[PDB]
C-alpha cells in the first residue's frame, strides 16, 4: 500500500476499507516525492485555536468537539457531489483564503504547520483530506496540483 494507507474493516458491513494515517481519509477503492504542491483548505476554528479569531467572526466560541461536527458535515457534502469544495470553503473557512476558494497557492516542505504539511504532501493531485488537525484549527485539504 501507498504511503500511509491501511485496510481496515467497516463497522457497520463488515466490507474492507482503507484509511490513511497522514491524511485521515477513508475510501473503499484499494489505493494505487514532488518538491512542491498547491492546496487549498477549509478551517474551521475552535476556542482552542491558537488566534480564536477569524476574519469571518471576532469572537470564536464554538468547543472543538462542534468545529469537528462542522468538519465532518462539510465532509459529507462534498464527498455526496451535492456542494463543490470551493463552495464551502469560500462560505465557512476561517481563514481569508476562503476568498479564493481556500487556495493557499504552491508551497514546499518547511513552510506549513507540520500536520497540514504532510497530509498535503501525502495527498495523491484531486484527493481531498479527512479532518486534519492544527494549533490553527481543523483543516479540510484538497490537493490540487
Ligand atoms: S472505520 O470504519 O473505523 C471509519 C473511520 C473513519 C474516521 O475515523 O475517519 C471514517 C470512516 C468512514 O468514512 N466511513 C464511511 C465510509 C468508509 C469507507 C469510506 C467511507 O466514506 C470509517
Amino acid at each position: 500500500l501507498p504511503p500511509g494507507w491501511e485496510k481496515r474493516m467497516s463497522r457497520s458491513s463488515g466490507r474492507v476499507y482503507y484509511f490513511n494515517h497522514i491524511t485521515n481519509a477513508s475510501q473503499w477503492e484499494r489505493p494505487s516525492e514532488p518538491a512542491r504542491v498547491r492546496c487549498s483548505h477549509l478551517l474551521v476554528k475552535h476556542s482552542q485555536s491558537r488566534r480564536p479569531s477569524s476574519w469571518r467572526q471576532e469572537k470564536i466560541t464554538r468547543t472543538k468537539e462542534e468545529a469537528l461536527e462542522l468538519i465532518n458535515g462539510y465532509i459529507q457534502k462534498i464527498k455526496s457531489g451535492e456542494e463543490d469544495f470551493e463552495s464551502l470553503a469560500s462560505q465557512f473557512s476561517d481563514c481569508s483564503s476562503a476568498k479564493a476558494r481556500g487556495d493557499l497557492g504552491a508551497f514546499s516542505r518547511g513552510q506549513m504547520q507540520k500536520p497540514f504539511e504532510d497530509a498535503s504532501f501525502a495527498l495523491r493531485t484531486g484527493e481531498m483530506s479527512g479532518p486534519v488537525f492544527t494549533d490553527s484549527g481543523i483543516h479540510i485539504i484538497l490537493r490540487t496540483e
